[PDB]
């Protein structure tokens, strides 16, 4: 269903996921709130990924131990539980950005996108194109 471009990579140690369009560090909360902070110093937004298998992560925050994960109805949510919806497909993009669909929603194209308010767009609305979808690994 998708071009096979991977990024580098980097699953050694935790990272922040910069976004794009908006500015924004995915964080996922104590709560299990998804949404996007400006909050450099945000003990939230710190995540740590590790590839399943070849082009397959998770995505866990090394805070709250949560992974994110994307729901039947395309809203992005933190579990606890490591079913098959903490399953993302990473891709690079734009030759330098990464971004992520929904490995269980693939064919449908549902990224990780966090609108320019700092709000996680749900997968229906993303697509390729937008900037919402674009994020950089930045050193903690």
């Amino acid at each position: 269903h998708h071009h096979f471009n991977l990024p580098p990579g980097n699953y050694k140690k935790p990272v922040l996921l910069y976004c794009s369009n908006g500015g924004h560090f995915l964080r996922i909360l104590p709560d299990g709130t998804v949404d996007g902070t400006r909050d450099r110093s945000d003990q939230h937004i710190q995540l740590q990924l590790s590839a399943e298998s070849v082009g397959e992560v998770y995505i866990k925050s090394t805070e709250t131990g949560q992974y994110l994960a994307m729901d039947t109805d395309g809203l992005l949510y933190g579990s606890q539980t490591p079913n098959e919806e903490i399953l993302f497909l990473e891709r690079l993009e734009e030759n330098h950005y990464n971004t992520y669909i929904s490995k269980k929603h693939a064919e449908k194209n549902w990224f990780v996108g966090l609108k320019k308010n700092g709000s996680v767009k749900r997968g229906p609305r993303t697509h390729y194109g937008q900037k919402a979808i674009l994020f950089l690994p930045l050193p903690v």
